[PDB]
């Protein structure tokens, strides 16, 4: 095959994807091992979905799991009432999702399972996959000719050739594996064609961070998690948080083979020490720095110029109103809460009103990173840690080290009930999230 | 007596103001004839109440009346479990009432009933008082020997020696009387022993509005309907609507005799036409001039110099969210409705957080003016129809004519269950109220 392995891609055909995916055990071949998984269409990853705006998406789920599943359409501004966060569709039993993609989007989104309480071991087991709308601006010369190419970060742990049961410290830490895979792969080998890259990249982990840096090269971001910038942007590195999506050109500077890393990071996950006193917790400091690949590049590399522009962020209105939303811990009992209350599905938390904007604040008082996802409702990060972003572009994670605050403007689209929560998955299966009802 | 008929005071003493006041229909000489009108503590208009910051209120209200009644503290932040808007005192029944005057506060306030449905006909039969909280601003020396009167400014209309009773077309418009009293007195004469005076202000009526203007002068605005400017006003006239305040400094110029007068105005009362097709509604015009008093200026005056400043004031949080309320009409049907809606005790329409603030964005998409009054919570008004208020002060009413909208500064106080609405006493009654929840 190609020495890059990436998903197989399913796309629109005259307008329509048309797919019925099953989600099911799975033996296959895991860097060099083999395994069984729980997989979308037989791999890990699923399939990725490539779509066009306004193409009618019908997705049927078959569960062959032996428990309930569900998908949510993660970061796609669509109804709640398809990316229904509430929904269980049992073992034996299928759902038909169906909705037409908006107009005004682009990027790379994916799919994955959203069940209070279930979603970290569906998820380390293998359950997700990409999603990438293609959009008009593909078509400038600036980004047609780049060498293209999806890197989903996930990683693993597998004991008796099967994922790793979550243990009661994987429920406070969230779990993190030792096999850092890209596209399933370990360490794969990237050999480049063209002098510009442009590599979409997908945190599909439970828990674990990537402190992306390629060797000898900066990244020059051009899109978030849900949509592009408004002009390229340079940065030495770049932090994806669990369920965060960015997309990069890299532009190679010279031939040689050059490692992309994820470069240590300390999310403040926590293990237990008893030295006499004790137990009590203890930080367990930065990862360990991860090679995720090798990337070769081609002889002679004379990259293209960057694009001048990407695409200009909608002037939004005026916000009607602010809230505070308060991130809190209590790691030996593994809970975790929103201004004080952990998850209810039957608790309405916030009700806004469709097409107005909103000012969401979320802070962070625990002592780690958490992530925060709002679920139909794509956000403009205005500042995090008092630090104004340094660009604009539609997010739909954002995260938060201790003690942050990060401001949004939320525009509230789709009606309905939907919800918010930590992306570190097991800190939401444990009551970090909330319902809002948008009316 | 005093040339200048004013309403009994009763002072605080000791730091309490302990009083049982009844509502009786009591006989009284008014305006050169005999009429049964209902008062409190047996006087048209009832006693005025003076109090300072931190005194106490013990006020036992006896009902004396055939129908429930009840007391509104109009334009005191105090608790709405005191100011109650939903409770009854049955006929025979007494109530006490007991609450701090707040610390930081000052001006003219006044008592009446708020029982929905029944507000009009008790208020224009004579159900009303002043309260007036005295400052230590008071004893500024502009202010200490400036002459003070209060001026309650209250129509009736009499039909066999009783308040005459509300027709069809009153429901519509809001009752006005024919008998423009200042204190219960038929165009009284003031004769000032002093160069300046310092006039309180009441528009105590159900619907009639007084765009005062004194002969030959200027007047001075020193407060709002809930306190103190920042610095006096120059004004040329002042339009008082249902349920305001002012207190205005007046400078004599000269010796000789002036005319404090209610010139011409168009609240958009209608009457109805039959011209051949009809009928319809037809617009009453402008209201007749009025005298309101004769004004005696004494010999050779030298008025005071005016205070530089008054009270600074407060400088408020940043909102936290912005409300729009819509107030529309069905004249021919007499109902009247905010958000399209008539008023519910059981329904809440907005609920707020204490201490935070608010924007309330209110427009009178009506024809006729309708002055906007809140219960518990005063308010800074920012701009009524797109123009900027001259003036930082404290309000609970504010007038919009046909078309305005009004931006006001909300901070909410007291938490409960309040109300907001028209101040056309009819208005309310016949459903333009809503109910805010502060928590």
């Amino acid at each position: 095959g190609p020495s890059f392995p990436e998903p197989k891609v399913v796309r629109s055909q005259g307008g329509l994807l048309s797919l019925k995916l099953s989600a099911t055990p799975t033996p296959l071949a895991i860097a060099g091992q083999r395994a069984t998984l729980l997989t979308y269409g037989g791999s890990f990853p699923g399939p990725t979905l490539r779509v066009r705006p306004r193409d009618t998406v019908r997705l049927t789920l078959e569960n062959r799991l032996p428990e309930p599943t569900n998908l949510h359409w993660h970061g796609l501004p669509i109804s709640p009432k398809v990316d229904d966060p509430f929904l269980e569709i049992p073992p034996g039993e299928s759902w038909t999702y169906e909705f037409t993609v908006p107009k005004e989007l682009a990027g790379t989104f994916w799919y994955h399972p959203h069940l209070h309480g279930r979603v970290a071991p569906q998820l380390f087991a293998g359950l997700l996959g990409a999603l990438v709308v293609e959009s008009s601006l593909d078509a400038i010369p600036e980004l047609r000719e780049a060498e293209e190419h999806l890197l989903v970060l996930k990683d693993l742990a597998l004991q008796g050739g099967r994922p790793a049961p979550h243990t009661p410290m994987d429920w406070m830490n969230g779990k993190e594996g030792d096999l850092v895979l890209v596209n399933g792969a370990l360490r794969p080998t990237l050999v480049a064609q063209k002098a510009t890259l442009r590599l979409r990249l997908l945190n599909a982990s439970n828990a674990r961070y990537y402190r992306l840096a390629l060797q000898d090269h900066p990244l020059y971001l051009i899109a978030a998690d849900g949509g592009f910038l408004e002009e390229p942007l340079e940065v030495s590195e770049l932090l994806l948080a669990p369920g965060e999506r960015a997309e990069v050109l890299v532009r190679l500077r010279k031939e040689g083979r050059f490692l992309l890393q994820a470069l240590p990071y300390d999310r403040g996950a926590m293990g237990m020490m008893d030295m006499g006193g004790m137990a009590h917790a203890m930080p367990q400091g930065p990862s360990r720095p991860e090679t995720l690949l090798y990337l070769i590049a081609p002889k002679n590399p004379k990259p293209l110029p960057l694009p001048k522009a990407l695409s200009p962020f909608p002037t939004l209105p005026a916000p009607v109103v602010t809230r505070r939303l308060v991130l809190t811990e209590d790691m030996m009992a593994a809970r975790f809460f929103i201004n004080g209350q952990v998850f209810d599905h039957r608790r309405v938390d916030l009700k806004g009103q469709a097409q107005t904007v909103e000012v969401w604040e979320v802070e962070n008082q625990g002592d780690m990173d958490h992530p925060f996802h709002l679920h139909v409702h794509p956000f403009q990060v205005l500042s995090v840690g008092g630090r104004p972003f340094p660009y604009r572009a539609w997010k739909d994670v954002v995260n938060l080290k201790a003690g942050e605050v990060a401001r949004l403007l939320v525009p509230l689209r789709e009606k309905g009930r939907t919800v918010f929560h930590c992306h570190i998955v097991e800190h939401e299966d444990r009551g970090m999230m909330g319902v809002l009802e948008v009316g």
